[PDB]
């Protein structure tokens, strides 16, 4: 401490590595050739990350616990933060519009402690004759997106989540045994502590969180979880269940296809599914970045398109499961909460780095086709220069450890990353259109 | 060594007389309060599990019992598999459909207490073994009523514990130790995909039809049993494993989709409405009753053809894609299909229930057995492959049906059959609307 955030570092022999979607990714990895060395290293390095002790900044816990709850302090940095209803809050910036740029720098800091935990594997698992080899697929790998807007690839007309995320096991290389492989649990299937988590030791123990469902109060027992779930808390279920509710994968693949916007829609054209909405998002022309980035911009919405956050936050409802309470018989199919619906606790499901990738990548698109729109209309430009707390840098003008601040992270590749969609300014109108029109 | 296996149901203890089997949930709920020593739940868990790690060439593994129903159609028991469709041992579609699975449920019961008795034996302080072997000799194989509403300190539910991927048991002289092991009701998985065991125990695809159309469903490309986690298009790796989806089996078990034309039916039934009928219903013979052989009737529906939905809900029996409705229920899995439903651990929980729906029915219909023009003709097959001891000419011979019309002969009984004065009461009590 401070750990300072740089993006993987640059290396000559590897400009610009790209951020893939991670069902092409898996793909390449598993499909034609065991190719699985990228998968490997991901796999090996998040779970080293998951199993580091609570007392390490750099585990998985205390990464996670930037977002929201147990609300500590990170790299030197106090908690004691408060939300607009008075209550502990998180470092993440939610409803304002330095959501995405917040975001940026997160999933960056994730992206390299990833890679950074990838040479230690190396240096520890891989004989001499394979260290180049595996040394050069660390540098060319970076964080993979989820394109929650994309239909599924058969072997598609279905939104999904990530093959990779579905599956309990997965298997990997063993470096020293060229040939041999083994099936291991998961990182990315979720993620659990060795105890309740609402036992962990002082101050990281996670309280239950107070969620409004139908203009009601509902206690959301996630100090009874283990696991991080999906869908699987249901109130008036035993706690045993609660422990562990389970990867309920196929609810949150109906609710991504059902597309049920907590929005109100009244008046609207149409209500568009997930991949059109995504499509408007990224080609309504004569927006400003206000009103592109953030649910601050008009209160009332929570003109038949929809900003990056409010639709991010319908997602996170779709993946977590939004309804602890029973509904109705008409809404049964989607019954159940979890972690990723949950702002204190969604940063504990895996699949919140991914679909934050993805954040992070229709952000560099719609920057890309609304060049000059940052920070700079009349709502948005008092946030320009906040400090991005809890996010440490080494400035090079003036030799000083300082916050990140969103002009920092305007251009993405400067943090050592980029999206085969952002590439060729000249494609991505195309590309827009051929993936989600 | 040329010794068959006799299906005799747990011994006799004169201290124990007909122990029964409890409503898995009420077991549960019971063995995890305070109130418990735990036992009973330690050794359920603790036996079960060593008896899935048994190997292959193990007749009494897991995988060789749930193998007697169906896939891999091997032998068992020195009876011989490989019975042109091919098919296993299991009744299907007669009038013994009952009393075959009466006999499965018993063999499966005392072999899980015999792998209790060798557990105590080998884990327990040698001061503790009287009480633990005590709570051997009560315990029964629980059922799970899929017909009744689940406590909430009105929604039909898997059991409590099936959901549980883990569950705690205890460390035997370790008071307050509790350790957390993998569930073996959860799920049975085997060290690698089903489809490449050694011969001749490989589990193949299995052949469904949907919508018109075949499709093989890839039994072969799983290494866990899953319920609705198999569908069309989704890359073979999800496959392998494709999870316990509780929630969409409980929607299935209420919206209860009935594989039946129910056109002029008074009303479409729910789950346990029909259950009730089936109890309350009066003037119905043996074979009408015991199977869909007998075909029909409309307002009611025989044991069989209840339990053939409640294997499709469970399972999930929508592999490819269905329409935009139905949607909210896509996905197949292992209790739906025949040939590799006994491979998931509800499998003999569903069938406790309906043997203690068949004892329910037959306690208030005493004098409807095998007598009836139609299943009269079926009541003296051998139910292969099981073994029993015959008394009269001290000799090994195959279970009959008549051998089990009394399910006490086989030292096991439910309440709701001990308390018989209370039967009609209790019937309506659980199941009425
Ligand atoms: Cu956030
Ligand atoms: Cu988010
Ligand atoms: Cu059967
Ligand atoms: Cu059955």
């Amino acid at each position: 401490s401070p750990y300072l955030i740089t993006g993987i570092p640059k290396d000559p022999k590897h400009p610009l590595p790209i951020r893939k979607d991670i069902d092409d990714w898996y793909l390449e990895q598993t499909s034609a050739g065991s190719n699985r060395i990228q998968l490997t290293l991901f796999v090996e390095a998040l779970t080293v990350i998951q199993n580091r002790p609570l007392n390490d900044q750099l585990s998985y816990f205390r990464l996670a616990g930037i977002h929201g709850a147990p609300w500590t302090e990170w790299d030197g940095v106090p908690g004691g933060q408060k939300d607009s209803k008075g209550n502990p809050t998180g470092f993440a910036v939610h409803n304002n519009y330095t959501f995405p740029t917040w975001h940026r720098v997160y999933v960056t800091l994730y992206e390299q402690v990833i890679y950074e935990a990838m040479l230690d594997f190396i240096k520890q698992n891989v004989p001499q004759n394979g260290k180049a080899d595996w040394e050069n697929e660390a540098k060319q790998w970076r964080l993979p997106y989820w394109d929650f807007a994309r239909f599924a690839r058969h072997g598609g007309d279905e939104l999904r989540l990530p093959i990779l995320v579905t599956m309990p096991m997965v298997k990997v290389l063993v470096p020293g045994q060229p040939g041999k492989q083994l099936s291991k649990p998961n990182p990315l299937y979720r993620f659990q502590m060795q105890t309740l988590m609402g036992t962990l030791e002082r101050p990281y123990a996670i309280t239950s969180q107070k969620t409004e469902e139908h203009g009601w109060s509902f206690d959301l027992p996630f100090d009874k979880c283990q696991s991080t779930t999906k869908y699987g808390l249901l109130e008036n279920y035993n706690a045993d269940v609660w422990a562990d509710g389970g990867q309920n994968w196929l609810r949150a693949n109906l609710a991504l296809n059902e597309h049920p916007w907590y929005q109100n829609l009244d008046g609207w054209d149409s209500v568009p599914t997930l991949q059109d909405m995504t499509f408007r998002l990224l080609t309504t022309g004569g927006l400003n970045w206000g009103e592109f980035s953030s649910t601050r911009y008009d209160d009332k919405k929570e003109k038949n398109w929809m900003n990056l956050e409010a639709i991010h936050n319908n997602v996170h409802n779709w993946v977590g499961g939004f309804m602890f309470s029973r509904p109705g018989r008409h809404d049964l199919k989607l019954w159940g909460a979890g972690h990723m619906s949950s702002v204190p606790v969604a940063a504990y499901d895996p699949i919140f780095w991914l679909h934050h990738c993805n954040i992070d990548r229709l952000t560099a698109i719609w920057q890309t086709v609304n060049s000059g729109s940052w920070f700079n209309d009349d709502k948005s430009k008092v946030s320009k220069d906040d400090d991005l707390r809890p996010f440490h840098r080494f400035c090079e003008k003036t030799r000083k450890v300082v916050f990140f601040r969103s002009d920092d992270v305007k251009d993405w590749r400067s943090l050592n990353y980029d999206y085969a969609i952002t590439k060729d300014a000249s494609r991505i109108r195309k590309e827009i259109s051929d993936l989600y029109g």
